[PDB]
Order: structure tokens, then sequence, then C-alpha cells
């Protein structure tokens, strides 16, 4: 009886098995607008990814993961709130089973279509394994998905996903620029969260840009041939894999622009 985004086994069940899942820092959050406070004390934001090395796509039965070669200093966040050098280790996807709704985030309770989330650790850690042990350790860089225009730098990823539509499986996935999946402009929202899947860490500096990409019908449809299953099993579409908006409790969020 493994988590997963089901009846028996989703959101709300999670608690059981990962007690944190009712924290003090829980992600993700909805995001009032209005109580949002423009920060002065916060720097610029740097998104580096250059030199990223992307290795492999992997259904990992939750979503699909395009993982990177952080072995060496490529593909960095830092500066805004962050403190020091995040790597990129990968980024994956969350999505519903309409466009109405598969986002985690919410702004002003309104949810997208889907959320990317560009995972990285700090660097001061060690290791990502490390990292994950302490409350600095993660900065995800999240970034809504509207659906309308096609987002060109997407399709390599759509176009793969056919190789990997079961649990388990794969892919070599090699020379994957990042770069084509973020918007214009780097306006975003700030807070102390958690990981929005088991085992629910609460170790991530969020970082929710403002402005949605825009991706076609078409592309994430095929995000929703995926599947949750492995192959040979019953098939069970791999669609609605969000956490909903936990409490925000003691915690205040930042925006980066007036
Ligand atoms: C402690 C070992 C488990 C670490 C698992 C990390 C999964 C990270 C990806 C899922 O998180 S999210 N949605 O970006 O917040
Ligand atoms: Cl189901
Ligand atoms: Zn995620």
């Amino acid at each position: 009886h493994h988590w997963g985004y089901g009846k028996h086994n989703g959101p709300e069940h999670w608690h059981k098995d990962f007690p944190i899942a009712k924290g003090e820092r829980q992600s993700p959050v909805d995001i009032d607008t209005h109580t949002a406070k423009y920060d002065p004390s916060l720097k610029p934001l740097s998104v580096s990814y250059d030199q990223a090395t992307s290795l492999r796509i992997l259904n990992n039965g939750h979503a699909f993961n395009v993982e990177f070669d952080d072995s060496q200093d490529k593909a960095v966040l830092k500066g805004g709130p962050l403190d020091g050098t995040y790597r990129l280790i990968q980024f994956h996807f969350h999505w519903g089973s309409l466009d109405g709704q598969g986002s985690e985030h919410t702004v002003d309770k309104k949810k997208y279509a889907a959320e990317l989330h560009l995972v990285h650790w700090n660097t001061k850690y060690g290791d990502f394994g490390k990292a994950v042990q302490q409350p600095d350790g993660l900065a995800v860089l999240g970034i809504f998905l509207k659906v309308g225009s096609a987002k060109p730098g997407l399709q390599k990823v759509v176009d793969v996903l056919d190789s990997i539509k079961t649990k388990g499986k794969s892919a070599d996935f090699t020379n994957f620029d990042p770069r084509g999946l973020l918007p214009e402009s780097l306006d975003y929202w700030t807070y102390p969260g958690s990981l929005t899947t088991p085992p629910l860490l609460e170790c991530v500096t969020w970082i929710v840009l403002k402005e949605p990409i825009s991706v076609s019908s078409e592309q994430v449809l095929k995000f929703r041939k995926l599947n949750f299953n492995g192959e040979g099993e019953p098939e069970e579409l791999m669609v609605d894999n969000w956490r909903p908006a936990q409490p925000l409790k003691n915690r205040q969020i930042k925006a980066s622009f007036k």
C-alpha cells in the first residue's frame, strides 16, 4: 500500500506514514497576492542553466523526472532569498486530468493547468542526501503552466514520454536545455516550505515565478497519456498528481516585485 494520488493512498492519507504532513511549514500553499509583501532585502535572483547537462528521464510512478549530472558546478540557482549556491539535480511536473486544475501552488485560489518544479540542493551540504537533513537544504523553482500557445522548448520532453509510459521505465535524455522552459520575467514569491510529495521534508526555500509559461493543449494531453502503473498492469492514467494547498501557519510570503 504505497503512497499515491488515489482515494485510498492520496494526500489525505500521507500523514499516517509521514506525520510531518501536518507540520509547521508544509507545501504547497495558496499565494494570497494582496497579503504577500514586497521584500527590499531580496537580492537579484540568478538562474544560470547555460552549462546544464541532462542525463536521463524517468517515470517514477508519480511523475517523470528529467535528471541532471550534478557532480560538477553547473546549472545553479542563487540570489533572491538564497544564501549561497544551489545546484540543479532534476525537474518534474504536476498536472491535472483537466486544464482547470493541476498546479500545487495556487494564486488567490486560482489553479493552473500544471506546475514545473526545478529542484536544487544547497552545495554547502555536499550532496542531495545530506541537504535534505537541513532546514535550508533545498530550493525549488516553481513555474506555472497554462494552456494556450505551445512551448517550443518543452516538445523534446513531450516526444520522449512515449518511451517511459509506465512506472520504472527510463530513457537517455541528454543535451536538454532547461532555459527553454523559463518565462520572460523572474518576478517571484518566496516562502519556507517542504517537499510536496512524501517524505514531505521541510527543507525547501520555495521560489514561485509569477509569470506562467504557455503550453499547448496537445502538449499537456500527452502528459496525461503517461501511466501511474507499471508495464503489464491495469492502466491508471498519470493525472492529478498534485497535492492541494496546505495551512500557511506561522509564515509570510514575500514578493520580489513592488
Ligand atoms: C529523503 C529522501 C527523499 C527525497 C525525495 C525528494 C523528491 C523531490 C521531488 C518532489 O518534491 S517537490 N514536488 O519538488 O517538492
Ligand atoms: Cl484512480
Ligand atoms: Zn514537485
